[PDB]
């Protein structure tokens, strides 16, 4: 734990973190739908669809253990409503014990298998029913088909979207902020789905924890304060930790990493968390996250129209995702595995002490790098991070980074891109993507472009000057720093930020965790 | 107090000229009914011709000289016309057989000169003063002007006549000589006499503001500017207080302190106070934006036409307030208590600078999400407006070079005024009429308030296009229950044609204080 | 009706126009709230606030004549919800007679005085429920404070936002009944049919604007004007290129030169049956598409894809023409004018630097082809003052600077006559179409001095474009009271991706209460 430097005494010296969220107070009960649905206090929502019939009528199929509610929800009354994806309706009636109840439904389209995006729409429609309504209990009746992974995804998404981050609110807190205390779920073959509930709660927070870190502004979330939070997290989870300061980094000759942070008031802090299983270890994995707490661009300042310099607190999303994974792994405690969580945290700033364009710097593997652009600082920090990671002697090195903005032009805001030197590892990422429902796509490392990184003076150029394929060029650059290890690179620069909702996604936490677990 | 330097050659004070050549001018006002004596220097007639556009010049005044009167007869003067801005020089011998200079400046055919027309008239008259080493100027008024317009003539004459040579060195004007005497002829002269010394007060306050603004950022930094304000206060016997960083920290001014975090100069909060002897009926707080230099911060002014080299003008609001302070302290109005405020700092790029995206806390507890570092003015004004309201005043009037959007709305002549109180706005509009400083009332549109709703903080700093209106909506959030008005002078502060400050707002704020 | 030229046989030859809308089929009843409410049919929505507590709990005061709904509306239930402006909830249930009804609310904030901006948010919340409604009846219970004008605004807005334009397409059902419970109902009833007239006047203008440039061209726009005039029994006249050349409208014609569509000048006339006491000319800018000419809109943010909207001034005048010809005010004679053309890049286009001559003889030096609206208005104004009217009011999407000045909500008004400007402002207040008075600063006039022509079209330096354009237009009105309304910023609703029909009601209130 290191002291955070301040310019004025009003400068924050730590990131506020909410561990005990209202979600953790919610008691979750899972009932088998065969036994019928009890409709009591709170709000009972049925998830219905109508296969084939686009915007077809609503039909409740479950047994409802109440004569009154059954009559209300009979087919001929429900037919005036439809199952259009995103549609919702509220019902009000009295049950058999003469107690008023609130019932409703959410349309789930006319397609049998809902994609992760469709399910997210259903959750969002469901969440609006939770907002501005002081409910004590929510009951969800699944009348659609979901496998165990999609059921978990439903819960995680619900917990995430329902949650509101009011850490930075002061005079403008929602005076009506009131969370439900009970969640009931009716589903076919409930005994098989029950194991997903706690996994969802663990996945939710790991995602929401990374979200809190990302959403934290660059004056709260700096290299020192972020490394402090990693320490606290590790102390709560009994993870081994090591926080490397500038001096050790100099001794390890991390010249590429150090140059990036030269222009910052905050000293570089290299984060090293370690989870090791108690049993015999059969797999060693290093998970690397890019940790630029603020990216001004350096002397290559982000001043072009649309450079979104104000959003650049998000450039440690990779680090956040890695730390969120550290929570999920340290909590669920997988066996036969050893995971290193790495992040070379620093801050790309403009100063008299900054690194300059044209500077030639030496990485910790001896390779000299000519800087052609100070705004491509991520691949520099990752270079030293990758070399460090390989010295640990692992089987897999996976890095996750908000690296290139060109991802928005290639995959957009929904799908992340994965690059690598090992096809087996890449397939495991794609498999992890399926089971976590965090969309990833395999993109090529095109060797024909490697020649454009040939520097006249240094061993290698940082950027190309004749190739607009930035995501591939950067992957080619990073590949030059992994000598003999299966390695994959996930570019989340396009998917890390939910633009419509103006908030982080916490993308990668579940993806990386499903990777650790299913191995 | 002590100005920090990078090298020894860095200046540690703003050069300021108090005793200007204008203050060495003896001003005499005579009644035109007794006629004009024409003996020495240059004598200029302000003549018009109501109706006839570009009509003939006719000297109506009685001239107490046979030879000069003969020269100025209609027969001789018919060849000249009264087109606004026209000037002619005449050369002749008077009765004493002394050569003498006589001329005129045409004042159009409209019987009511406006603020713009009178400025053209003065400018022409000033051109007759430049490059002509004269010891005396007499001006004969053959037009109809009210007391406030006659005063505006003098203030403007004095302002345009004076040349700022504080930073001249090997290029000082070798031929620059100022007149030592000024004569004025006008109808009902006893009425206009009091306006003379009021004009000299109004002029210097405007020129004092002009000097501070023109002073470059390496000369005019927050420390040197707060030093100057103290020097001003000590001269005028005003109560003064300069709040430094650690005091500001205690007052929790996080917004204002964040803006200045990057600068090598400590933040300095200027607090001057004039208090009349006797019963105070009105308590007023005047707030001036005091950014000694606006680089833009990490949102650097690097766009084409961002005019970063002119950014020394972002202290103009503060200058206007200090200029007003001189006027008020000199004229000493009664039954009022005036607080002169300016949260002075510099907006720089550094490892210590505030960033786009920072969530800062204002002194009233509201958390603000910083969308753009170049919108730093409203951040400093936020803490200043809270401090001001804490003084229990009746009126808060802030003046600021806030938004460049003003150039597209009102332009370079008219300032914009916003507010939460219609009575206060009208008073500003009234003072605009009497100070002859053009000001237009622009609305604070409440529908736009939603665009400032922040996801994480209490409020957004910027809306991420009606910048001026949005900036006012922001400032409204820091005035709880006081009549408040906001004057945006970003477009009218600088005279691009003359390449110099206007000192805009000094006379406006003084007229507001005096006539209240 | 002139023939609309085509490049291919697939190019349309008229603007699709819906006159009979489902809104005209809605039967409206206004009851007094002091008598209580009947909630036995369809959707009932309470407009409630909480002046005492910001985002405070919902409490329904009205007594309803149904036991089931009375239980639903008890304070224990409603306090689970809050009145945050725009927030809404609605529930389906059975009433006492076992009929299906729906009951809900819309939060109206904690301020007793509702602005038109606030009311618009309330209506939008209401409409969102209507777009998911299949019920036959909507009942709106006003448990808040509205005067006669804001209530009419509520109806016009409700109608306008409810109606959806589907002329170019290749869920819900429109209600047949609207019930309203409000205090002093008898005083409000007169505002209903006025709201229906104002609605279609606005929606008609909306239809013209939204109609794309391949549909809405000078020939088809003027054709629709003729058809509107015939339906309302207005005197009309469409001046063609030959008549325009005779009248020497060289500024107007220079803009259209590069277009495949011949310039058309629209002149509609309403005249009262009795004695004519006031004469008015309403002038609308009618650029059916603004490419920018050789000063092409290629800069980032120039938004060339939206420039079908630059005839919004023309549409608003035609929209007003509908209301006037329908409401038939006495003692007035109104002229509806628009010099309609298209600003295109061609070998025939006018060029930057061209010196053109207006119908009043003034030579103009063109500095920017993208500033073509003021050129066409210049000749239109000269035409307007020749009619011998008391008031000339032009309305135009003139300068993008309005977005930086007043924004997207308030229009700017400029003029030479303070009395006319006040009437505009008063019309703005009664119609709830917000306008703000901006100055015509004479000091800027010198920037329009041309070296070779009588006057410059634009300024080289001055960025106060809205003011500079006003000074320009001022040179084409010799001695008639004249006002200019710049709606370049308020014409298009960007959040809803559709026109606002801005100006119709403002202009109609102007002619009706003058
Ligand atoms: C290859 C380079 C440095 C010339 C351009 C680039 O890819 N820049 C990166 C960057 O600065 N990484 O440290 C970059 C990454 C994300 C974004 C980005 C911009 C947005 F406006 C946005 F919404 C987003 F999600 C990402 C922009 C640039
Ligand atoms: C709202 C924002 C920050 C996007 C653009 C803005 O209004 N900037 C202000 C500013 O920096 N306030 O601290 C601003 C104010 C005046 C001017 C300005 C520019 C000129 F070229 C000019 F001549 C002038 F007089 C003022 C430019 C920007
Ligand atoms: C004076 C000039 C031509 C340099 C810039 C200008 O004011 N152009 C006008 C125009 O082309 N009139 O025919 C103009 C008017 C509205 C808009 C405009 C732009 C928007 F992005 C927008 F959303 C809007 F509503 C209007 C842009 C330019
Ligand atoms: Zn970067
Ligand atoms: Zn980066
Ligand atoms: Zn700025
Ligand atoms: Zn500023
Ligand atoms: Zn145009
Ligand atoms: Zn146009």
């Amino acid at each position: 734990a290191s002291e955070v430097p301040q310019v004025v005494s009003l400068d924050p010296t730590s990131i506020p973190i909410e561990y005990n969220t209202p979600i953790h107070d919610i008691k979750v009960q899972v009932y088998d739908i065969k036994g019928g649905c009890n409709v009591e206090e709170g709000l009972t929502i049925f998830l219905v669809n109508n296969p084939g019939k686009e915007n077809g009528p609503v039909k409740i199929s479950s047994k409802v253990n109440d004569k009154q509610v059954s009559e209300f929800l009979k087919d001929e009354n429900m037919e005036k409503f439809n199952v259009k994806l995103g549609t919702s309706k509220h019902f009000y009636m009295f049950n058999d014990n003469k107690n008023s109840v609130a019932v409703g439904y959410v349309g789930c389209g006319s397609v049998a298998d809902l994609s992760e995006a469709d399910m997210k729409r259903v959750v969002l429609s469901l969440v609006t029913m939770l907002h501005d309504n002081k409910l004590s209990k929510l009951t969800v009746v699944f009348e659609i088909n979901v496998d165990k992974n999609l059921f978990r995804f439903f819960l995680e998404t619900l917990f995430y979207e329902y949650m509101t981050d009011e850490r930075f609110k002061s005079t403008d807190k929602n005076v009506n902020m009131e969370y439900i205390k009970h969640l009931g779920v009716y589903i076919n073959n409930a005994d098989t789905y029950k194991e997903e509930v706690e996994k969802a709660r663990v996945y939710y927070f790991g995602t929401y924890y990374a979200s809190q870190l990302i959403a934290a502004p660059s004056n709260y979330c700096n290299p020192v304060s972020l490394s402090n939070a990693a320490v606290e997290l590790a102390q709560k989870l009994n993870l081994e930790y090591k926080i490397l300061g500038v001096k050790e980094l100099e001794e390890l000759k991390m010249g590429a990493y150090l140059s990036v942070g030269k222009g910052s008031m905050y000293p570089n802090k290299f984060i090293h968390l370690t989870y090791k299983s108690k049993g015999d270890v059969k797999k060693k994995i290093a998970l690397v996250g890019k940790g630029i707490t603020f990216d001004s661009g350096g002397y290559n300042l982000k001043a072009a129209p649309g450079s979104m310099i104000d959003l650049m607190k998000f450039d440690m999303s990779g680090c956040a995702a890695v730390l969120g994974c550290a929570y999920c792994v340290g909590t669920l405690k997988p066996e036969n595995v050893e995971i290193h969580f790495l992040s070379a945290v620093c801050e790309n700033m403009v100063s008299k002490n900054s690194y300059r364009p044209g500077d030639i710097i030496t990485a910790s593997n001896g390779k000299t790098i000519e800087v052609g652009n100070t705004d491509a600082e991520g691949r520099l920090t990752l270079a030293d991070a990758l070399v460090y990671a390989e010295k640990l002697g692992v089987d897999y090195i996976v890095d996750i980074a908000t690296l290139t903005g060109a991802m928005l032009y290639s995959l957009g805001t929904s799908y992340a891109g994965v690059f690598g030197n090992n096809e087996e590892l890449i397939n495991k990422i794609l498999q992890s993507s399926k089971t976590s429902n965090e969309p990833v796509w395999w993109l090529p490392i095109i060797n024909e472009y490697r020649a454009t990184l040939n520097s006249k003076y240094a061993d290698i150029n940082q950027i190309s000057s004749s190739v607009k394929a930035s995501s591939i060029v950067a992957s080619l650059f990073l590949k030059e720093f992994v000598q003999n290890t299966a390695w994959a690179h996930i570019d989340i620069a396009g998917v890390s930020w939910n633009f419509k909702a103006r908030k982080p996604k916490g993308f990668g936490v579940r993806l990386l965790t499903e990777f650790v677990l299913n191995d």
